[PDB]
């Protein structure tokens, strides 16, 4: 059915189970999404007491299938083309000078409803760092989500850097390493490299006493022809510069196998990467 | 309180702007609605005179902070609403770093049931292939904290913040905002303690609209403390539980302040002219 599911308002459900440095918690979310606009509305409750991490840290984690792809780009919309069987979205999120989240989500239809079921593990976080110290402002900014085909899987590798504003006016960065791969064995769109321009606003229902977040998200697809910047680092490329070498550069941030050049999140814990390299010898 | 009673539900909004930036004349009209109970604000703009000569994001701040959600424990600090329905004059100078500036004069006030922001805007000293006239801003917006101060000399507020406009080459164009609001009517108004408005915005598009336009969504809510706070307009830091009057003093120092009556002027204000204001006291 694919893009035909997304012509109107789709109801959304979200469930997450999380363990960050041993603090276990669960969140439930409900709302709806309108890919015609790229518009997405979602309210979250913490179902297990008071949330141990700040809500903004979870925003990316809580459905890029609701992006508006312009007509001239329908052919690059992986997200929607894997539906309704859906996809696995995995991420590692490196909070600079602090811990990281590792997430595994399945996003897919369950009847008429679009569901994001997530499990999330955080480790190595500082106790009075920006995350566990609750030092993030309750807000969000624009970002450009760079998207690449992983032809040799049958999905996408995705990269971007979130800017979380800190109550002392500094910024906490969070590098996102993301892969999406289809759940069904139907065929899917393998896109050319492009971006999703995302914008967000977090607010609060004033008649809600529980600890919650209301997230509004506006996502729409694109992708420039003079100066181009790297998604992860701030490296700036001169005007009109071999786009395959830009790509090469981005890949280089991933941990790369010297044999088959498969990419992995650049974790401190090499254990999983080390298992892969032994597959060749 | 009195004027905050108008803002208890959904209020319709109208916006008109006339602009001259480096001689390029243009007009914009806007319409939408605002819900202060949520701090929610929705607005669609058209350019009524042909091509918009500056990028839409540059105009966002310019295009109704009376729709902010003030928490119950802060109703007493809501100037915006307390001046309504006669409303207020909002004036701003906006300095685009290494580029020109906007100077704006708006009246925001009720006209019947409808809340209206009528604006006159003048821009000058802009570079021809700078980020503004070169159309190099990305179509998006970020969070900002709008710091608010009383000015009893004028019976209103002085307001400051620094907008971050993302540039298509991944750099950022900063824009420093110097703002004053003064009441239009004779009635008394709330003179607030220093606080700030946490604003967040998203620009999108109506896909059924063929004309060049902007849809603006804005979420504003009031706050402001224990920890380190950076000045609204520079990277200088203030330590925990700092003397809040000296913070104010510091902020004022980014403006031109008359040492007699303490009337405040934006920092580009001509020295010669500032010197004749001071002679006004002798
Ligand atoms: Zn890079
Ligand atoms: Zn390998
Ligand atoms: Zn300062
Ligand atoms: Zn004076």
């Amino acid at each position: 059915k694919g893009e035909e599911l997304f012509t109107g308002v789709v109801p959304i459900l979200v469930e997450l189970d999380g363990d960050v440095n041993g603090h276990k918690f669960s969140v439930s979310g409900e709302g709806e999404g309108d890919a015609t606009y790229g518009k997405l509305t979602l309210k979250f409750i913490c179902t297990t007491g008071k949330l141990p991490v700040p809500w903004p840290t979870l925003v990316t984690t809580f459905v890029q299938c609701f992006a508006r792809y312009p007509d001239h780009m329908k052919q690059h919309d992986f997200f929607k083309s894997a539906m309704p069987e859906g996809y696995v979205q995995e991420r590692t999120i490196f909070f600079k000078d602090d811990g990281n989240y590792k997430t595994r989500a399945e996003v897919k239809f369950e009847g008429d409803t679009l569901v994001n079921r997530i499990e999330l593990k955080g480790i190595d976080f500082k106790e009075d760092g920006n995350i566990l110290g609750h030092k993030l402002e309750y807000n969000y900014n624009s970002h450009n989500v760079y998207i690449m085909a992983d032809k040799q899987k049958n999905g996408i590798k995705v990269n971007f850097k979130i800017r979380h504003n800190i109550e002392d006016g500094s910024v906490q960065l969070a590098d996102h390493y993301q892969q999406n791969t289809p759940i069904g064995d139907g065929p899917v769109l393998l896109p050319d490299n492009h971006y999703l321009s995302t914008q967000s606003a977090l607010s609060k229902d004033p008649n809600e006493k529980r600890d919650h977040m209301v997230l509004l998200e506006f996502v729409t697809a694109a992708g420039s022809d003079v100066h181009k910047k790297c998604p992860l680092c701030e490296l700036m490329f001169p005007p009109n510069y071999d786009q395959s070498k830009f790509e090469e550069h981005v890949e280089s941030h991933w941990k790369v196998c010297p044999m088959c050049s498969e990419q992995f999140p650049p974790d401190y814990d090499q254990q999983v990467f080390e298992r892969h390299v032994q597959t060749h010898f």
